[PDB]
C-alpha cells in the first residue's frame, strides 16, 4: 500500500483517506481473484493514478472507472 499512497499523496490528490485506502486494497484483491499477483494489481493501480494525473482528474471516481475496465477485461498488468 506504500507505493500507492506516495504516488497519490506526492501529487496532488491530497491525503489518502482511509476510505480510498480501503477501495485500493479491495481493487488488489479483485485482480488477485482474475489471477494477478499482488505486485501486478498494485502496478495497474499506480498506473491509473498516473492516468489520472496526466488528465487532470485526480480522483478516486476517475481511477475507479478505469480499474472497472481493466478488471473486466481480465487485465493483470
Ligand atoms: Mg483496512
Amino acid at each position: 500500500s506504500n507505493a500507492i499512497r506516495s504516488i497519490w499523496e506526492n501529487n496532488g490528490f491530497g491525503l489518502m483517506s482511509s476510505k480510498t485506502m480501503t477501495d485500493f486494497d479491495y481493487w488488489i484483491s479483485d485482480f488477485e481473484k482474475i489471477g494477478a499477483s499482488q505486485k501486478e494489481a498494485e502496478q495497474l493501480i499506480v498506473k491509473a493514478i498516473e492516468i489520472a494525473i496526466d488528465a487532470n482528474a485526480r480522483n478516486y471516481n476517475y481511477i475507479n472507472a478505469i480499474l472497472k475496465d481493466w478488471e473486466q477485461r481480465g487485465f493483470k498488468s
